[PDB]
């Protein structure tokens, strides 16, 4: 009796056991999910990975910016749960900005073919995703993305603040979509979280500087969330995409829910 | 097993077996909640329609206007839990305006005795009820209050509008407070439903103006919402209240979850 | 030529020379208005503090909580400005809170009457006023009110936050109205200002731990403005309003202008 | 005197007559600016259109999708106005759509390459401009760009709306910039206008559903708005961001200023 028993739900973006993406999956599957992977480039270690998980589930090749790859998505999700049946979630946890426009790069300093990578990847790659996958979707199904609030400037995030605004807007469009389906499609904001960019950024990749802004962010973070905010934990992430996947949230679309320990709710 | 299993729970609110708060009370017996039910005034019928739920739960008189009844809250509720259990979740579904200041009447013509009554009854008392009630809930617990969005001004509404605008702050602050005992406090942004003062106003209680308004309201609502809006189905509203009283958002607190069929992001 | 040459600006709120108000009242005579101004309580002392402005201006009596100064308001004001002539503009710069609903106060033990006192003065009021001088308002003219951000929770302004959340409802309201004359209304939201008040609690007014929270405020207000902020000078906030009180701004109603150094467009 | 007399403005976007930056730089000229205009592709005809303005005014040639033109951009200006001034002023009125993502075209049909080429039009030519002009700009300055609210999903504006989503976070990171240069950078987010791509769907280049989308859209703006609006008169808009450019604005930045009639703030 699981929050999402019998529930077939596509999880895209692990690459690390760190990966929120990670998380949503094992959350999914110790709530009775029957899951579909989706991995980019590396598949040899996301397999590796993914055999971490608390049950087997197939693992597929998905690149966003690769055309052929979402034409044939759909088909080579239904061969894998069987023909007949359908989704009824879809996780997009896919984002990448690269280092010109994130980081201690300064803002006016990132040339748009690399901004426009990161947007491709971020936010239009959501839309994709929509296009492919709702077709093989049922009626109260769901589509949900992850979000880093991106509604006041800050340090360090740059381009990628600005990829998470025009994802705001895209999920906004996809939820019209969606609807026709009779499918919700909603953000999960979450707060900082220490995944494969964001250990090398504190760790020093980018220099000292870049790493102590994220750092002063993480404080700053838990200080204002009443009930506080851990950068090591993925879990209530994880849960909370996981209660937008179920029935519990049903008249909820082209939202954002926030998993940021009440962060974005105070001043200081 | 269901999703509030074990969890004991007050729900405040129900007048009649349309109030949103006769939905939540059902939905959550209905996923294992152990309740505790509170009225105002007419008690003996808030009785005979609490006795149309799932399961038996004592009902308690409260009235938020009464500083006795506050007072006296916590006490009456650990007598019927039994001494050494708390509570894991509390709803405020209480609201209230005066004619004068919401219908019909010019916006001018609420007078402030009747702006006060109604800011009092729908805002004020979503405080009152944490500083009551906090003291008795355990860690890891949640308080949902009724909002009704009020980001934007729209007719009729008038000063029920402005009270909303009012509890959505108090909200923030009580997010401070119930942090500090590991409790989150959200509120749950709900479309328009046939509830007894809107089924009066759309039967002409007001006139016909009002009732008018009112219906191209309704209509809109559906309209805007990519999933459809039913004015007449509580359930997705109650379901949503649910899901902020388990465990599957921990991370959200001082927040609003809107379950309005997805309304407030669509212009047209 | 000035910004405002040949209008009639109706100014309230001036109790000190430090008085947002004081300010507002100087630069739109800098500016070439012609003013009538409104004070509550003191009216000697106020008439002592209102002879330093650049030019001469009647004083009317108007306590916002008493009905017969509102009802006699429009007829006060023409006898003022001459039979014929009607006001251009209107500055509502009313605002307080007793001690109990902001300052250390905790939240939770703020009386109702404290709080309904404080939403009377500083929201309700603002459609008060509009209701008494609509009528004697010219087309294409102005209503600016004073807000200080609610959208977020914060120490120290307590209910005083949730006061102007109320407001920013109102102002939505009083637009509605407004625009059946020709006018606009509008808030604009500043950043800390060293008002009567503000210097109290800094100088210890409130005890020490009071005096520390509205300068970590400031000082971290000063640090988000890409602009910075000065909590002494009222003038960047004063040429806001005369800005909204202007034809400069003719497409703006039921809206918030922020005068904040733009701090709130800032996380950290 | 003049509000903006003796200011230095450059004045991107004029393509036409009822281009909104026509009218932002007529307007601009009867207040006493003295202007640097830039034009994109079809000088001649842009130089036809720029004589109508109440004065002579010299036109550059600016493709912000060409490298070449934006690295040269601040010396041609400085040409221009003369060595040893700076300019005071700078006007953003550049934006593009292709019809893939604007118009009938389903959301989910919108080619990425298209989707990009809009995006580095409409938001990143922003921080592109910022970038060239902010080392030739005078503290005190003001940077202002061209903003359509896309807070909310809507028919036909599809990719657009994203990309205006895209330039108010790259507004707010400007303004970290602009900041360091004592300059404000600042959005207007006007109301549908009929400038040359708007006339063109109405008139049903794109089909007659999407001119009667923009036409309903057009007319619930209008009775939204409380001081209504007139999709045909870009006067309002242009004397709100000559505003922006003017001292009477001086603690506004990282912001969006709506001359959108009000209807944003109102629902119906
Ligand atoms: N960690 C945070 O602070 C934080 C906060 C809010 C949101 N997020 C978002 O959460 C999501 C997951 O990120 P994460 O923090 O788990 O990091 P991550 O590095 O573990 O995950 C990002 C994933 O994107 C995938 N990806 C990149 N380019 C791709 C492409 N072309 N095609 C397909 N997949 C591609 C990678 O393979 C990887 O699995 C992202 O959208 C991220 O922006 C992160
Ligand atoms: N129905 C809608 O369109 C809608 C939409 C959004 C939010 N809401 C909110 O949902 C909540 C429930 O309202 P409803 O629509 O179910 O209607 P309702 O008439 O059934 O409920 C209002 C409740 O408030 C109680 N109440 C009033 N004054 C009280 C007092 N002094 N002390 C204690 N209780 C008092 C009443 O007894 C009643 O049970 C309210 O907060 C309302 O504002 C309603
Ligand atoms: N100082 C700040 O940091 C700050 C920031 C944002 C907004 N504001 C707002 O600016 C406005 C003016 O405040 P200020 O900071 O200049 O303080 P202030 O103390 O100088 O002015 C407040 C004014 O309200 C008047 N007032 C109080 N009760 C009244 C009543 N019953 N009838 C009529 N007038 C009454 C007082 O006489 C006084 O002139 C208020 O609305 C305030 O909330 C202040
Ligand atoms: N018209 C509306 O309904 C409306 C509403 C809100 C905001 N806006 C915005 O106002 C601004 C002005 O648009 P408009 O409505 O006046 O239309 P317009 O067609 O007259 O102006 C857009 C301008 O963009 C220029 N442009 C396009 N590609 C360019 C490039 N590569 N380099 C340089 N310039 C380029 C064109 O030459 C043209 O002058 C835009 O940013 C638009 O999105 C328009
Ligand atoms: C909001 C948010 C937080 C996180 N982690 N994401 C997703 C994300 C972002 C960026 C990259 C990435 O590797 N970028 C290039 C890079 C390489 C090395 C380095 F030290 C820093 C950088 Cl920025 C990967 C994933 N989104
Ligand atoms: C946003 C919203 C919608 C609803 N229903 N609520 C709660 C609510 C509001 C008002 C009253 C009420 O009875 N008001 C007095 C009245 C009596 C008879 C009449 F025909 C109309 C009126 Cl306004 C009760 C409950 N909140
Ligand atoms: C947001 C904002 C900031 C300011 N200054 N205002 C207006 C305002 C608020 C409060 C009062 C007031 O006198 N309150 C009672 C009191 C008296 C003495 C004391 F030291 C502290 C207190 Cl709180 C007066 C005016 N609004
Ligand atoms: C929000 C907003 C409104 C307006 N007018 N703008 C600027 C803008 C947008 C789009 C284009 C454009 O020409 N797009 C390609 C096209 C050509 C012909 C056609 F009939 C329709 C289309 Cl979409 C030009 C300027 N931004």
């Amino acid at each position: 009796a699981g929050l999402l028993d019998g529930k077939r739900i596509l999880v895209s973006g692990i690459i690390t056991d760190s990966s929120i993406a990670f998380h949503i999956a094992r959350v999914a599957q110790e709530q009775g999910a029957q899951l579909v992977l989706t991995g980019f480039d590396r598949l040899r270690l996301i397999q590796r990975i993914t055999d971490r998980l608390p049950a087997k589930a197939p693992l597929l090749e998905l690149d966003v910016q690769n055309e052929e790859h979402l034409a044939s998505l759909a088909g080579r999700v239904t061969e894998a749960i069987g023909a007949g049946n359908k989704l009824d979630g879809v996780v997009h946890s896919i984002g990448f900005m690269p280092q010109t426009g994130m980081g201690i790069n300064p803002f006016f300093d990132a040339p748009y073919a690399d901004v426009s990578k990161g947007i491709h990847i971020s936010a239009y790659s959501y839309a994709s995703m929509a296009k492919a996958l709702l077709p093989i979707m049922n009626p109260g199904g769901s589509i949900v993305g992850m979000d880093f609030d991106p509604s006041r400037a800050m340090p360090a995030y740059n381009w990628m603040t600005v990829a998470k605004s025009a994802l705001e807007s895209v999920n906004r469009f996809v939820a019209r979509e969606a609807g026709k389906y009779g499918v919700r499609s909603n953000l999960v904001a979450a707060g900082p979280i220490r995944t494969l960019a964001m250990s090398a950024i504190v760790g020093g990749a980018l220099g000292e500087e870049a790493g102590a802004q994220i750092q002063l962010l993480e404080e700053g973070w838990d200080q204002r969330a009443p009930i506080g905010w851990n950068m090591k934990d993925a879990t209530p992430v994880a849960k909370t995409v996981c209660a937008l996947l179920s029935d519990w949230l049903p008249a909820t679309t082209g939202d954002i829910i926030y998993a940021d320990g009440g962060a974005h709710t105070q001043l200081l």
